[PDB]
C-alpha cells in the first residue's frame, strides 16, 4: 500500500528532523556567548531569522561572523545569506537552497541546509586503511563502519540503514575499541532495542557521545539513514585511532 510506504517516509522524516535538532542543539549550547547558547524547539521555525545558523557555523568554525539587527524580511535574508556566504568561501556547494526558503522554515531545505553543514563539518575528514582516495565522505564512512566490525562472526554493514536497525553493529565498534565494556557473546542474542540501548547508554557514559538517537527510532526495518550516519560519524569522533 502507498499509504504504507508514505507512512514510513513520513516517520523517516520525523526521526531526521529530531536527529538533526539534537545535533544543532549539541554545538549551540557550546557557543562563547551566552545568548547564543539558544535552544531549537522546531527546527523549521528557529533557524529563520538567520541567528542560530550564524550561531552555529561560528561555534562550528571558531570564525567569528556579522549579524544584522533589524526585524524586517530583507535583514532576515541579509542575515540568511551571511551563513550561507560563509559556507561558500568555505568552498561548500549550496544545493537548491535560497535565502527565501529558509527564512520561509521551508522543512526539506532546511534539513538539507542542516544536512551539508555536518557533512561538511563532522564528515570531512574521515581516515580508513584501504581507502580510496576516489571515495565520498559517505563511502569513506561505511569502509570505516565495515573495517571495525571486519573480525566479528556473522555480521555485515552493507548499508547506512538495515544494516544497523539491531544494534549489532553499534556494539561491535563500541567492543572494537573497549572490549572490557561490551559483551559481544550476549548482544548477540538479546532483542534489537536491548541492543540499541545499551550501545547509546556505552556509548554516551564511557565514550561521551551525545545520544542523538532514541533505539525506538532505529528500530525498523528502514532506518534513516543520514540519521544514522550523523550518530555513526560521532562514534568515529569518539575513537583516539584509526583502524
Amino acid at each position: 500500500s502507498h499509504m504504507a510506504v508514505i507512512r514510513i517516509a513520513d516517520e523517516r522524516d520525523r526521526v531526521q528532523k529530531k536527529t538533526f535538532t539534537k545535533w544543532v542543539n549539541k554545538h549551540l549550547i557550546k557557543h562563547w556567548r551566552a545568548e547564543a547558547q539558544r535552544h531549537i524547539s522546531d527546527l523549521y521555525e528557529d533557524l529563520r531569522d538567520g541567528h542560530n545558523l550564524i550561531s552555529l557555523l561560528e561555534v562550528l568554525s571558531g570564525d567569528s561572523l556579522p549579524r544584522e539587527k533589524g526585524r524586517m524580511r530583507f535583514h532576515k535574508l541579509q542575515n540568511v545569506q551571511i551563513a550561507l556566504d560563509y559556507l561558500r568561501h568555505r568552498q561548500v556547494k549550496l544545493v537548491n537552497i535560497r535565502n527565501d526558503d529558509i527564512a520561509d522554515g521551508n522543512p526539506k531545505l532546511t534539513l538539507g541546509l542542516i544536512w551539508t553543514i555536518i557533512l561538511h563539518f563532522q564528515i570531512s575528514d574521515i581516515q580508513v586503511s584501504g581507502q580510496s582516495e576516489d571515495m565520498t565522505a559517505k563511502e569513506k564512512l561505511l569502509l570505516w563502519s565495515q573495517r571495525m566490525v571486519e573480525g566479528y562472526q556473522g555480521l555485515r554493514c552493507d548499508n547506512f540503514t538495515s544494516s544497523w536497525r539491531d544494534g549489532r553493529l553499534f556494539n561491535a565498534i563500541i567492543h572494537r575499541h573497549k572490549p572490557l565494556l561490551i559483551d559481544m557473546n550476549k548482544v548477540y542474542r538479546q532483542t534489537n532495542l536491548e541492543n540499541l540501548d545499551q550501545a547509546f547508554s556505552v556509548a554516551e557514559r564511557d565514550l561521551g557521545v551525545t545520544r542523538l538517537l532514541d533505539p525506538e527510532d532505529v528500530d525498523v526495518p528502514q532506518p534513516d539513514e543520514k540519521s544514522i550516519i550523523t550518530y555513526v560519524s560521532s562514534l568515529y569522533d569518539a575513537m583516539p585511532r584509526v583502524p
